[PDB]
């Protein structure tokens, strides 16, 4: 198979990771999913110290313990498996770092799990953090800057990726260093939706098309793949791959995409 690298975040809180494995073209048989996600650890925030620390749920850390029969078995069908991080209304976001050291300490959180659980990369979602909150300060220029500069530098060969959105999307510059070129994706956040990301890197790692699987129209699902690949991009974001029989939905993509139609197994 040839066309889009498809990604598919997976909401461990109420379904299986093992779930993006199942699909494959009717065709050439190669997989539908090029890119599985763990939806996600958080970016807590403690208020005694006042410092940040990574924090995964129950769900999601049953997940990574048995990475062996949750994670492993994608990879070895040749389907990566990322890790998504996001904030909490906790206070705590990318953006609001304090400093470097503050930025770097987070960072080799990530590269920790990621060494730790064989995961192949981590996801940037600047939503759901509510800067000012426990009396958090607001985002400044420096602190998404210092932290992608950070992971990248403990981890240069695994993937990095952001959802184009929240305060910390727009702050990828500073100090002189620009961070774009430290990312492998980037995607649009709005499902549903066909939105460029404005991130500095080429139409081959862009994914202006967001679907919610299942949510999302078929008709809407096939149209921003026929777009994904009418326009020259090269990625195309899925989101919530659940347990049901989701053939129909993920043929709606691969087809564009692909020129196949998907088969569950």
């Amino acid at each position: 198979k040839q066309g889009p690298t498809s990604v598919a975040y997976v909401e461990v809180n109420n379904n299986s990771m093992l779930n993006v494995g199942k699909y494959t073209l009717a065709d050439g048989g190669g997989n539908a999913f090029d890119v599985a996600v763990i939806f996600a650890a958080n970016i807590n925030y403690d208020t005694g110290t006042k410092t940040a620390y990574l924090h995964f749920n129950e769900n999601v850390q049953r997940v990574l313990d048995n990475a062996v029969t949750q994670i492993r078995p994608l990879q070895q069908q040749g389907i990566k498996v990322l890790l998504s991080v996001l904030g909490n209304h906790q206070g705590a976001g990318f953006a609001n770092f304090p400093s470097q050291q503050a930025a770097s300490a987070f960072a080799k959180q990530l590269s920790d799990a990621v060494a730790k659980y064989g995961l192949d990369g981590v996801d940037f979602n600047d939503e759901y953090a509510e800067y000012g909150n426990n009396g958090t300060a607001q985002p400044n220029d420096s602190s998404f800057v210092h932290l992608v500069t950070a992971l990248r530098a403990n981890m240069p060969d695994k993937i990095i990726s952001l959802y184009n959105i929240g305060p910390a999307a727009s702050r990828l510059s500073y100090g002189g260093v620009d961070v774009s070129d430290k990312f492998d994706y980037a995607w649009n956040p709005y499902y549903g939706t066909w939105q460029v990301p404005g991130i500095a890197l080429p139409k081959a790692q862009l994914s202006p098309a967001a679907v919610e699987i299942g949510r999302t129209s078929r008709s809407t699902v096939a149209d921003l793949a026929r777009r994904t690949v009418d326009e020259g991009y090269g990625v195309y974001l899925t989101y919530n791959l659940d347990g049901g029989d989701r053939t129909a939905d993920v043929s709606a993509f691969t087809r564009e995409l692909y020129g196949s139609e998907a088969v569950r197994t």
